[PDB]
């Protein structure tokens, strides 16, 4: 506690400084700044090889994707599990493993068609921090048309909104945390929902991305939401589940968590309406 939103970096911009205590939060993961960093990337990509040494299809097509990463990239997946070399190759493996199940989301994927959709402003992105330094993701369903774009393409935003925000060492540590305004979800949409796109995001959730998701927030959900929970509820696995927070209109616990100060009027903040531009120029 007594952090204020403000305290941590900025978003979008590669890391510049570790200060702001978070260097200390990620110590008391098991984080050490001396000796420690260095020789968990190194015993990484030791034990990325020698089990790819086995001849076993996967731990081989990791050796391959990952044949030419800086050390940095690494790290991201030993600051996400702990600093456990084990569980931080696991989820190496699962990483890799998710493209090969995924070939569409990243695939034919063309730079320009991305920036489209992120400008479309699925998904959005803070430009700010919440009090915990997390990068806030933004989805707003109202007057969203399935048929004009895909849950696919806005999961593709997703990625790459992952894979950049992701080489900010800050994000590596304080994570993620998403808002979604379900206040324009109608039963139209609820029926016309995929339970097979549904394990899409849920997989892209879990195990996939070296990323700590702390918080789902849901907002304004009609009476029928859970009926949708329920079919995804299954997927979660208990870490995750146990982050789903669904607020109704009771703000008076949410707001202690997120800010009204830093939202988008979208999203019952002050700010002005989401825009996608902005942050998509910001991203490239
Ligand atoms: C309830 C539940 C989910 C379902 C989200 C809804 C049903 C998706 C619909 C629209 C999309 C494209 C929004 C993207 O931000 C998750 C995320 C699987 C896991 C968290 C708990």
């Amino acid at each position: 506690e007594q952090l204020t939103t403000k305290d941590h970096g900025p978003v979008f911009g590669p890391c510049s400084q570790l200060p702001r205590h978070t260097l200390q939060k990620a110590k008391d993961e098991l984080n050490e700044r001396e000796e420690t960093r260095e020789e968990a990337v190194r015993e990484l990509q030791e034990m990325v090889q020698a089990q790819a040494a086995s001849g076993e299809e996967l731990a081989v097509a990791v050796a391959e994707r990952v044949q030419e990463k800086d050390s940095g990239f690494f790290l991201r997946f030993i600051r996400a599990r702990k600093f456990n070399v084990g569980r931080a190759y696991e989820l190496l493996r699962g990483y890799v493993n998710f493209r090969l199940q995924y070939p569409e989301l990243f695939d034919s994927l063309s730079p320009e068609a991305v920036r489209c959709t992120i400008e479309a402003g699925y998904p959005g992105v803070l430009s700010s921090r919440d009090k915990y330094g997390r990068v806030v993701m933004l989805f707003n369903i109202e007057n969203w048309q399935s048929q004009e774009i895909t849950f696919d393409e806005i999961l593709q935003a997703y990625c790459f909104i992952l894979e950049k925000l992701l080489e900010n060492e800050e994000t590596q540590i304080n994570g993620f945390c998403i808002i979604e305004n379900f206040k324009g979800f109608t039963m139209q949409q609820a029926a016309s929902l995929r339970t097979s796109d549904l394990r899409k995001m849920v997989d892209m959730l879990q195990d996939s991305f070296p990323a700590r998701f702390k918080a789902i927030h849901f907002i304004h959900q009609p009476w029928y939401f859970t009926t949708t929970y329920n079919v995804v509820k299954p997927f979660l696995k208990s870490k995750l589940l146990e982050r789903v927070f669904v607020h109704g209109d009771d703000l008076s616990g949410f707001y202690q968590e997120i800010d009204e100060n830093i939202l988008p009027s979208d999203f019952g903040g002050t700010l002005p309406k989401y825009d996608g531009k902005a942050v998509a120029e910001q991203l490239f």
